C-alpha cells in the first residue's frame, strides 16, 4: 500500500512571465492536472494529495484528490502534505516534471524493497563547474522524481529541518539508506521558459471562452467623464465610486466572467475605498493579469457604449487605442461601438449610461 | 438511369449515448449529409432522397435532397422513400456506412446487368457461433451497402412484409435473383461505440458557436426566489409562470440559441402549463437535452445578473455549483456576475430583475 | 545600407472574390503582414515601408513600419514609396509573393555590384505562345522578386513613365544594367484563385471572433414593421431614419464589432440621407462584404429581439430564412429569439423595440 | 477511339549529368515507364506506343508497348509513331511530364469534339521578357502535354514540316483549330537538375544489385605487369589484346553484369583493335559511364586477385586509389585482396593469373 502526493504549490517568476506553470494548458487539463493524472493512472494509490496555492480555483477542475494548502518551502509543502498520509509508502512528484514514462515508475516500484527511499537520476558527461571551478564530473547525480519513501521515516525526516530540496537527501541526512534507479529525460523539470520546447508537451486545446460584461452608471457629477480612460467631456461626469469608467469595469466584468473568476466587484468592492481615487484602467490591467496568470490570453473584445450623450464618434479610435496599450494587445483586436436608446428608458432621459462588453478568451499559446 | 436513397431516419441507443449518430461531425458536415455527400459523388443520379426522423432540421443543411419522414422500422421508411423514385433503378445505403470508396461503387455499377439487386458482401474466417453453438463460417456472408436494386421490384418486395433488414433478403425472398460484389472494410457500419475508432472518420471541424439570452421578471411574489435552482431569499419571489427561476430561463434561451433550436417558448410555452410546476433547472437540463443530440457540447458558461437587489455575493459559487451539476459540467466553466443598475430603470426601482447568460458551444469531440 | 519596399496596395477581381488577398489569414498574420516580417528578417533594412490602400486598418497590426498611400498602377505607388527613401540602395518585393526564401536573398545580395539593379528570374521550357503564336521559349524570362536596386536610378526610371511592370525593365529602360540570378518556385506571385494550391502556404489561425450588437426604435409610425426584412405587421411601425429594422441593424453593428469596423453608424449615419430610403437587410449585406474583404466569415448568429408585442413565434423561420439569404450562409448558423420585458421598463410600456445581437467570426479558409 | 504516343526518345544535357532522366527511377520503375504506366492507367488506349533510342534495353521491362525509333527531333519522333497509329484520335505526351494527374486528362477527353487539338495550357502572371524586352504578359501562354489530337490531322500537319515543339502548332499551322484546357502543375516537364526537387516525384527504390567479374591472363610477355592501371612490376607482364590489365576487365565485367549490360567483349571485342592500344583503366570508366546512364550507382567493389607471383601487397592502396580515382568514387569502397594458388593448378604453377570481382550497384540517388 502506498499514496502519492503532487506538489503544485509555491510560485516563482524563473519560468514565469505572467503565467503561472501549473496552469498551462497541455491538451484541456491545465498542467498540474495533467501531471496528477498522468501519475495517478500508473498505480491504485489509496490516496492521491495534490499541494496548492490555489485550492479553491484548483478544486473546480476535480472531484479525485484532497487539496492541502501549500507551505513557505517544498519541504514545507511536503511535510504538511505528509499528515493527511496513513499508507506504509508514499510516492512525492513535482508536477512541473510532466511526462513522467510508465517505463520508470516501474523502475522505481520494482526496487521498492532494496532501501528507504528511491530515486531516479542522471549521470553528468559534460565538465561541471561549480561556481566557475572545475568538478570530478564522474561523482555528480542530478536527482529526479518521482521518489518513493517510507512514509514514516519521510514524515520524521522533516520534523526539524525544512531547506531539503528533494526527499532522497532529506531521508539521507537522517542516517537512512537510499536506492538510485536511472532517470529519463522526459522526466525532466520545467523550470525556464527553454524548457518547454525541450519536452514532448502536449500543445494546447483549440477552445475558446466566451465573456458578457455590463455596468451602469448614474449621471450627473461635476467632474470629467472618463471612458477607457479618454477623457470625454470635462464636466458630464459619472457619479461613481471610483474615476468612474463604465467602459473599463464593464469590460473587466466580461474578461473576468470569461476567466470564471467572478465580477468585478469580488475583487474591488464598493466597500473598502483605498479604491476611491481608483484609476479604473489601472484596475482593469490587473483584473486581466489574474486571467493571464491562469493561462488565458484575449483574442477580441467588443465593447457597445449605450448612453444618449455624448456622441462619442470622435473618441472611438482614442478609446481602442487606450485600451490596445493597457492590456497589450495589438489594435485590431478592440472594438468600441455606441448607441443612443433614442430618448427612451433610463439611458435616453440621460439619467446615467450603460456598457455591454463582450470577450473571447483562448488558452495561452506557450509554443512561443 | 438511377437514383439514391440514403437511410436517416430512426434511432436507438445502439451506439447512441446523448447524441444521435447522423448529427456527429465529420468536418464541417453532419455524418448523414457528409455521408450522402460521399454517395452522391459519385455518379449523377436523377433524383436523392434521404429519410429523416428531423426533417425540418435538416433541412437546414442543404438545398440539394428530397427529403421524407421515416417509418417505424428501415423497410418501412424505405418503402417510403421509394414511393419518391421513378428511375429504373435505385440505389440505398444507410448513413451509417459513412465512409464508402469510389472503388467499391465501381464494383457494384460494373455488375448491373447480372442479376436483379447487387450487393457487398464479406466472408468470415473466425470460428462464428450462433447462440453459443458453432456454424459453419464457410457458408457466413456479412452483407454490406449500397445496393443497387431495380426499383420495380424493391417497391414489389416491401409490398407487405416489413421485416427485411437490407434490400439483398427482400429482393430474394420474392423469388429474385442477387449478386454478390465483395465488399470492403469501409462500408463498415457505424453502429457501436467501439466502431468510431475502427473507421478513419474525420474529426468534427473546429467552429464554436455563440449564444446570447435575456430574460425578465416581475418582483413581488410571497414565496422563494430562486436562482440557478438555489434559494436566495425566502420571501422576495418572482412573479412567474414556473418557479421563476430566471436565471435558468435565460441561460435556456442561450445554449438553444447558440445550437439555432429556437428560444425556450418555442419548447416550454407559458399557454400549456404542466409547466406550472416547472423546476426550471430541470427544463434547462432537457433544453441542454436537445442540443446534445444534435452534436453539440457546452465550452463555458457567463452569466450576468440584472438585479437591484438582494446581493448575490453570498450565493454565487452555490449557483455555479449547481449549474455544473445539472447541466453535468466540470465547475470551472461556469461563471455568475452581478449587478445593480444604480437605482435607475425597472431593475433599479425595483420591479423586476434581467439576467444575461452568454455561451459558446463545440461540436462533440466524438473521439472520446 | 539598403532598404525595403513592399508593395501590398491596390486591388483588382484577378484573384479575387469578395476577399482581398493581401487580407488572408497565414498563421495568425494577414498575408501582406506575414510577406513583410519574412523579408524583413532577412536583413536590418534602414528603412522598412509598406503601400497601402488601407493605411488606417493596415496600421492596427504593427508599429514596425512607415506606411504610404498607394498610387493608381504599381509603378504609380513605388515612385510615391522611394520618396521616403534615402539609403543608396532598396530592396522592393510584391506582397503576393509570400514565401521568398532566405536562400534567394542571399543570391541577391551577394550580387550586389555586378549592375544596377538585381533580379530573380527563371526559364521556361514549354511550348509559348505568345497570341496562339509560337515564340522560340529559350530566348524567354519569368521575371520575380525581390529586386535590388540602385535608390538613385529607380527613382529617377519611374520620374516620366509608369507603365513599367517591375523594377528591371524600368532600369533598363533608361540605360541601366541589369543582373539576373536564378529565381525559385517560393517566390511565385499569388495571382489566381488556383495559385494558392500550388504554395506551401500557412493556414490560417484558429481564432474566432465575438461581436455585439445593441440597436433600439421607438414605436408608433404608420407603415409596416421589418425586421430582417420580413413583414411582421402592416401598420405596427417604427420611427426610424431608414426602413426601420431594429434586428438588421442590431446585427449589422455585431458583424462589424466582431471585425474591429467600427459601428453601424460610421458607415450608414443619420446625418446623411441617401439612406432616407434605406433598405437595411441590403446595407447589412454590405456591411458583411467589408467584413469579408479582411479575411474574415460568419460562424454562427444569435439574436434576441426584446419587444412586448408583436408575437413573433410565427415569423421567426421567416426571419432567419431571410438573413441566410441575404449573408449567403447556411440556414442552420441563424437563430431567432424573442423575449417581453413583462410589462416593464418602456419595452414592457410598448414605447420601443431592443434588439441584441451576438456573433462568432472565423477567418476565411482560402484552401476552398 | 483513341491510341497513346509516349515521347521518350532523344537525348540532350539541359537535365542531363552522366544520367540519362528517362532513366531516373521513381519507385521500381525507371521514369519513362513510370510516366507511361501513369497515363495508361487513365483509359483503354487501342494502341500505346512508345519512342525510344534505346529499343533493345527498353524492351527488357515490359511487353505491354509497341517501340518505335526516335527521330532526329520530337516531331520526326512523333511522325515515325503516328505511322503505327489507325485509330481517329491519338493522345501526345512528353515521358518528361511524369505526374499528369487524372483530373487534367478528364479534363482533356471532357471536350474532345470542340475542336482538332486539345491541350493543357497556363497563364503567367510575372514581367516576361523576351530577349532582355519587355512582353506583354496577358498575351502569353505555356502550353503543356497531353495534347488530344485527331490523327489524320497530326500525320498530315507534319508532312513536310518538322520543326514544331508541340502537337497544337503543328495543327494550328495548318488551318485547324486549337482548344486550351487550363494546365496543372503536375504537368511541369522535367528538363533542368533544378525542376527535380520542384516535382512531388516517387524516391527511388531501396533494390541493390549485384555484380560478378571473372577473367584470365597468360603470364609470359615482355613489357610490365598493369594491375587496374598501376604498374606492379617492369617485365613480368600478362600475354593480353590490350594492354593485360586483368584487374580493370574483371571488375568491368562486373560493373556490366550488375547493370545487365552483357560483358566486357560485348563492347570491347579482341577482334577490333584500335583496342590494340588500349588503356584498360579508360574502358573501365567508359563501362561505369554507361552504367551511369541508365540509372545506376556503385555501392562498392570487392576485388580478388588470384597470382601465384608477384607479392601485390606493397601496390594494394595504389590499386584500390587509382580505382577511386578512375570511377570517381570515394576510397573507402574499393578493397583488393590477392591470394595464391598454393603451387597448385594453372594460377600456382605460374601460367597465369585470374581475377574475381563483387559489386553492388544501387539505384542514382536523384534527391542530390
Ligand atoms: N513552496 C513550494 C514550492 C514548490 N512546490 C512544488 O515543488 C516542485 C519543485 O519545486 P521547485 O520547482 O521550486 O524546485 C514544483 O512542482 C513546485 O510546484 C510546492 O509544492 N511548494
Ligand atoms: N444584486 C447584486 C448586485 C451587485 N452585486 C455585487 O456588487 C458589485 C458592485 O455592484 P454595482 O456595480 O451594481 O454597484 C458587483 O460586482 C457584484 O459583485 C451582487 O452581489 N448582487
Ligand atoms: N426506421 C429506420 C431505421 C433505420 N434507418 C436507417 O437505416 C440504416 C440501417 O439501419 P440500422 O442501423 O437500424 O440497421 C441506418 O443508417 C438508419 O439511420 C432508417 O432510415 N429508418
Ligand atoms: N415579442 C415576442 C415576445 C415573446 N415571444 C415568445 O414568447 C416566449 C415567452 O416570452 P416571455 O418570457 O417574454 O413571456 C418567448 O420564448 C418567445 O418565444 C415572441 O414570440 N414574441
Ligand atoms: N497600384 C498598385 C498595384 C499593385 N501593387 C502591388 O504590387 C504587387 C504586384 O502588382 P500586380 O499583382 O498588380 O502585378 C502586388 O503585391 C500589389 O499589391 C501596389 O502596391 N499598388
Ligand atoms: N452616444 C453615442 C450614441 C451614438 N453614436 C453614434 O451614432 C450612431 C447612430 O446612433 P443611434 O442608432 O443610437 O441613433 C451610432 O452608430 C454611433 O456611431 C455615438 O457616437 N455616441
Ligand atoms: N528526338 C526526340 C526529342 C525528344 N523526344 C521526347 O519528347 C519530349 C519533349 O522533348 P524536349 O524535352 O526535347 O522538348 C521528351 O520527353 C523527349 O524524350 C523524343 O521522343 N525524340
Ligand atoms: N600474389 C599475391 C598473393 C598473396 N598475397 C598476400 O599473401 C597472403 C597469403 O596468401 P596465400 O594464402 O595465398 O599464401 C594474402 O592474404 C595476400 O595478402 C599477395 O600480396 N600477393
Ligand atoms: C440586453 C439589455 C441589457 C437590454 C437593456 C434594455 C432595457 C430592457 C431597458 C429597460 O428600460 P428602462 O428600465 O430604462 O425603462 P424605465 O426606467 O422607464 O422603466
Ligand atoms: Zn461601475
Ligand atoms: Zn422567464
Ligand atoms: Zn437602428
Ligand atoms: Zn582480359
Amino acid at each position: 500500500e502506498m499514496s502519492l502526493i503532487m506538489l503544485a504549490a509555491g510560485n516563482s517568476t524563473r519560468f514565469n512571465t505572467k503565467v503561472k506553470k501549473q496552469f498551462l494548458r497541455l491538451g484541456n487539463d491545465p498542467l498540474w492536472l495533467y501531471a496528477t493524472k498522468n501519475l495517478s493512472s500508473f498505480y491504485p494509490f489509496k490516496k492521491i494529495v495534490v499541494t496548492s496555492s490555489n485550492i479553491t480555483y484548483m478544486k473546480k477542475f476535480t472531484k479525485n484528490y484532497e487539496f492541502i494548502e501549500g507551505g513557505d518551502t517544498r519541504a514545507e509543502s511536503l511535510k504538511k502534505a505528509l499528515e493527511l498520509i496513513d499508507s506504509e509508502f508514499v510516492m512525492v512528484s513535482d508536477v512541473a516534471r510532466v511526462l513522467v514514462s510508465k517505463n520508470l515508475f516501474d523502475r522505481l516500484i520494482e526496487n521498492l524493497d532494496k532501501a528507504d527511499c528511491i530515486t531516479p537520476a542522471l549521470k553528468v558527461a559534460d565538465t561541471t563547474l561549480f561556481d566557475n571551478e572545475a568538478l570530478q564530473r564522474e561523482k555528480i547525480k542530478l536527482i529526479q522524481t518521482p521518489q518513493i519513501s517510507k512514509t514514516k521515516l519521510l514524515k520524521k525526516a522533516l520534523d526539524q529541518n525544512l531547506e531539503f530540496t528533494d526527499d532522497s537527501t532529506a531521508i539521507a541526512a537522517m542516517g537512512g539508506k537510499i536506492w538510485f534507479v536511472e532517470g529519463e529525460e522526459n522526466a525532466r523539470k520545467l523550470t525556464f521558459k527553454e524548457d518547454l520546447k525541450k519536452l514532448d508537451l502536449p500543445t494546447p486545446s483549440f477552445e475558446i471562452f466566451t465573456g458578457n460584461g455590463f455596468d451602469v452608471h448614474e449621471f450627473g457629477e461635476n467632474r470629467p467623464l472618463l471612458l477607457a480612460g479618454v477623457q470625454i467631456h470635462p464636466t458630464m461626469g459619472l457619479k461613481a465610486h471610483s474615476d468612474g469608467d463604465v467602459l473599463a469595469h464593464s469590460l473587466t466584468d466580461a474578461i473576468l466572467g470569461a476567466a470564471g473568476l467572478g465580477d468585478i466587484g469580488e475583487l474591488y468592492p464598493d466597500t473598502d475605498m483605498k479604491f476611491k481615487n481608483a484609476n479604473s484602467m489601472e484596475l482593469l490591467k490587473q483584473a486581466y493579469d489574474k486571467v493571464r496568470e491562469i493561462g488565458f490570453e484575449l483574442i477580441n473584445i467588443d465593447i457597445c457604449v449605450m448612453a444618449q450623450s455624448p456622441k462619442l464618434k470622435d473618441f472611438k479610435q482614442a478609446m481602442q487605442s487606450n485600451i490596445a496599450h493597457t492590456l497589450d494587445l495589438d489594435e485590431f483586436r478592440i472594438n468600441v461601438k455606441a448607441t443612443t436608446t433614442e430618448k427612451l428608458g433610463f439611458i435616453g432621459r440621460k439619467e446615467g449610461m450603460a456598457v455591454l462588453s463582450s470577450v473571447n478568451l483562448k488558452y495561452f499559446d506557450w509554443t512561443r
